[PDB]
């Protein structure tokens, strides 16, 4: 008698690495970072019309 | 502790310096200036048909 029982492969999945700048919303951004934002209370910004 | 405030930038506008010269109305004027003008009465223009 031969018997035996197996696996016929096992399978995995990959992360869609998703930047984003690929994106097409990153017009609507100004993404321009701080190495700091804790450290601060209210910003502002001025406008003159 | 440390804080912050902040004041990012300062935006302005710029004023659109429209001539009348660059309009598309211009045709129906006939824009010859006058030195002056206070210094006139009921003048005419004469038309014959």
């Amino acid at each position: 008698d031969v018997e035996f029982d197996a696996l016929l492969g096992s399978y995995c999945n990959t992360l869609s690495l998703v930047r984003f700048l690929e994106l097409g919303l990153s017009v609507a951004c100004v993404c321009t970072k701080f190495p700091e934002l804790a450290y601060m209370n209210e910003g502002r910004v001025q406008f003159e019309v």
